[PDB]
């Protein structure tokens, strides 16, 4: 059924190569933002941040949050989300990205800059969006 939004999913003993994780949910109708926070503790190892409307925009924005500051950020034009909308996200964990799938179509990749994989044990899920289903498998 329905779960709650902000949702956090634990990743026990942290995420590793061929772990796949997918979220199913809708948009919300007049969104402003998803979030994907891949946590290390109090960090962030990995945030995947669509907004629906930076200056009228809408952007995906990448970064990692270390010591409670955030760094460079990487943005990406191409959005797949739409208000309204049923979503599929999947993050494939590979050696040295995360590699990001909306929809079935590949999205996005982002180099790790956390490394200690095995740590990285909590996903929080947030934003506007109803929240279908969160799970992870091995490929
Ligand atoms: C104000 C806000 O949105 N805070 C949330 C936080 O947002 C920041 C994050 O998206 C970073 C990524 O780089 O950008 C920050 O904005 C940048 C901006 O993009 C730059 O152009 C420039 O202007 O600098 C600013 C500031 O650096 C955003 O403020 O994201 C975190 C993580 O998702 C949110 O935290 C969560 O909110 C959830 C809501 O349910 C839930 O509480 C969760 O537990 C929180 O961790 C901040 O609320
Ligand atoms: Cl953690
Ligand atoms: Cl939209
Ligand atoms: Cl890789
Ligand atoms: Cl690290």
């Amino acid at each position: 059924g329905p779960l709650i939004v902000p949702y956090n999913l634990p990743l026990p003993g942290g995420v590793v190569p061929r772990m796949l994780i997918t979220i199913l949910g809708t948009v919300k109708p007049n969104a402003n933002r998803i979030a994907l926070d891949f946590q290390r503790g109090n960090d962030v190892a990995f945030h995947f941040n669509p907004r629906f409307n930076e200056n009228n925009r809408r952007v995906i924005v990448c970064n990692t949050k270390l010591d409670n500051n955030w760094g460079r950020e990487e943005r990406q034009s191409v959005f797949p989300f739409e208000s309204g909308k049923p979503f599929k996200i999947q993050v494939l964990v590979e050696p040295d990205h995360f590699k990001v799938a909306v929809n079935d179509a590949h999205l996005l990749q982002y180099n790790h800059r956390v490394k200690k994989l095995n740590e990285i044990s909590k996903l929080g899920i947030s934003g506007d969006i109803d929240l279908t289903s969160a799970s992870y498998t091995m490929i």
